[PDB]
This record gives C-alpha cells, sequence and structure tokens, in this order.
C-alpha cells in the first residue's frame, strides 16, 4: 500500500503546516501537524475542556462506529515550545492520503495549553518520531507510521514541504518526480526515539564550506531552524545590523536587509536554504525588526533541523529495520 497527503502552510510564514487525516467511521477529517520531532497522535475532540477550544475541528469518538476506548490508558505531552496536552485514548481507523491504519491509538485531549486553544488551523498533532517515544501509559502505543510500515510497498515516508506553499507527505514509496539530483542518505540513531543524524558542515551565503560534524533531528513540527552559537553567530554576522535580542528572544535582523543562503551537509552533498527562507518577517505587525529563521540551540540542549531546513529538500525517512534520512535537492 501507499499513501501520499497534500500539506499546507497555515499562515503567510510558514510557521507550521497541516495535513487532512481521515478518523472513524463515517470519517471525520481533522488538520494535522505531522510531525517527525514526537510519536503521539492526538486531536482536538468533544472530550476537549469547551474553554480550551476556538475554532478547531474536533474528533467526536461517540460518533464512530469504529472507535473503541482504550480502557485505562492516558497520556500526556509536553513540547520543546513549553506547549503541552493530555487526555485519554481511543482506538480507530484512520487513514492519510489513501493508506488505512486499522485499531491506530487516538489520543483524545482533555486539556491543551493556550498555544494549542489559540491556534485554531491545527486540529492536533500526528507524530512520526520513533514509537519510543509515545506517552500513552501504561501500554505505549505505535505511531501510524509503525502502525502502516508492514503494510507499506516500502518501509518509508517522505517530506515535501513548501516555501510559502503546499507540499507532500508521502508513505510507502519515493516519488522520484519530486526531486533533482540524487538522494544522500546518513545513518540514523534511535537512542533518543528521533530522527538524529550528523550534518557534515556548514557555509553561510557563498562563503567557504566548514567541514564539522553538527548532531541533530530532523523535526518537522519545529518551525525554525536551530543551531550551534557558533554556527548561528558566524551567520548573522554575515546580515548588517542583526544581533540577538534577549527581549524578542533570538536573533533580529533589518527588515531591509537582503539574506544570504545557509548550506548545510549530508555527506558529501550540500543542501542550500535560500535566503528568503530564513526570514520570518516582523517581530509585531508593523515593526523594521524581522525575526531571524536560524536561531542559536544553546538553550534547547539539541540542534533542529526544522522546517526552514527541511523545505529546501526532499526528505527521505526510512524506517528500515537500520533506519537512515535521505536528502535531495528539489
Amino acid at each position: 500500500s501507499t499513501g501520499s497527503a497534500t500539506t499546507t502552510p497555515i499562515d503567510s510564514l510558514d510557521d507550521a503546516y497541516i495535513t487532512p487525516v481521515q478518523i472513524g467511521t463515517p470519517a471525520q477529517t481533522l488538520n494535522l501537524d505531522f510531525d517527525t520531532g514526537s510519536s503521539d497522535l492526538w486531536v482536538f475532540s468533544s472530550e476537549t475542556t469547551a474553554s480550551e477550544v476556538d475554532g478547531q475541528t474536533i474528533y467526536t469518538p461517540s460518533k464512530s462506529t469504529t472507535a473503541k476506548l482504550l480502557s485505562g490508558a492516558t497520556w500526556s505531552i509536553s513540547y520543546g515550545d513549553g506547549s503541552s496536552s493530555s487526555g485519554d485514548v481511543y482506538t480507530d481507523t484512520v487513514s492519510v492520503g489513501g493508506l488505512t491504519v486499522t485499531g491506530q491509538a487516538v489520543e483524545s485531549a482533555k486539556k491543551v495549553s493556550s498555544s494549542f486553544t489559540e491556534d485554531s488551523t491545527i486540529d492536533g498533532l500526528l507524530g512520526l518520531a520513533f514509537s519510543t517515544l509515545n506517552t500513552v501509559s501504561p501500554t505505549q502505543q505505535k505511531t501510524f507510521f509503525d502502525n502502516a510500515k508492514a503494510s507499506l510497498d516500502s518501509p518509508v515516508f517522505t517530506a515535501d514541504l513548501g516555501y510559502h506553499a503546499p507540499g507532500t507527505y508521502n508513505f510507502g514509496f519515493i516519488d522520484t518526480t519530486a526531486y533533482t539530483g540524487s538522494i544522500t542518505y546518513t545513518a540514523v540513531s534511535t537512542k533518543q526515539g528521533f530522527w538524529e543524524w550528523t550534518s557534515t558542515g556548514y557555509a553561510v551565503g557563498s562563503g567557504t564550506f566548514k567541514s564539522t560534524s553538527i548532531d541533530g533531528i530532523a523535526d518537522t513540527g519545529t518551525t525554525l531552524l536551530y543551531l550551534p552559537a557558533t554556527v548561528v553567530s558566524a551567520y548573522w554576522a554575515q546580515v548588517s545590523g542583526a544581533k540577538s535580542s534577549s527581549s524578542v528572544g533570538g536573533y533580529v535582523f533589518p527588515c531591509s536587509a537582503t539574506l544570504p543562503s545557509f548550506t548545510f551537509g549530508v555527506g558529501s552533498a550540500r543542501i542550500v536554504i535560500p535566503g528568503d527562507y530564513i526570514d520570518f518577517g516582523p517581530i509585531s505587525t508593523g515593526s523594521s525588526s524581522c525575526f531571524g529563521g536560524i536561531q542559536s540551540s544553546a538553550g534547547i540542549g539539541i540542534n533542529i533541523f526544522g522546517d526552514v531546513a527541511l523545505k529546501a529538500a526532499f526528505v527521505v525517512f526510512n524506517g528500515a529495520t537500520t533506519p537512515t534520512l535521505g536528502f535531495a535537492s528539489k
């Protein structure tokens, strides 16, 4: 089997991407944030505290003939941005792009933090990291990908995120029309439950490539590119008037600037992030200070190749017995 679904930016900055997902029978379509940095499939639901719902589409298990309570199971998750959610668990039929899993754990939110409530466009998350991070207790549950894997034509999914445009998530096949050149594969460590890999270095603009190992995760659920402070300082030093602002919470730059590109290494291959991908626009409406898309990871504990980096590539998440990541230009 295969699946193919279009993923759409939630706003003009590409802050996140939503993908329609069918849950239950008859189908209830919710728009979920596919997150390669977490492992829970959770939704706004008929159980979510009413004051915490503001425009999201909800899953109502009582209207699904295939829903079953997963008795006794609860979940609770906290993300890197400080957001959180928790609840109980149903199993139900879930389809993405024509690929169906029966018996998928659908984590029904009873509580969500303010950042979720305030984002009316995101109806929940679909985690695609390794199932070792799934938070369901007392019986940990599998991701949609892990449940689909054995049925897929190839045990892979691909992320092809757009810059200010829709893109695609494919399951079970690699669309050889979707990228240019060849795919460079690199090793993955699953020790922390993430798609963790080591970049071979970086360049700023037309500068020389610096060979240096940068361990980090491929995380579709993170907007920006978070890298070591040395690398980030080297990038923003090439932008007149850029500075790190403790008041704003990262590097800002004059909105009048033209940003240089950023290149990262994948083995001997190179992915180039155009400068415009690094512009996240005014820090507040009408400001002439703009927020940078490359930020320090110093306060995180891990480097994160988020959407700024991933949308410059066609990315293969190879879930074979020995997982690997692949990157191609596009």
